[PDB]
């Protein structure tokens, strides 16, 4: 996920 609020995450594992 990105350093934002709400952070947005891809459907990856571990997600980023």
């Amino acid at each position: 996920c990105t350093k934002s609020i709400p952070p947005i995450c891809t459907k990856s594992i571990p997600p980023i």
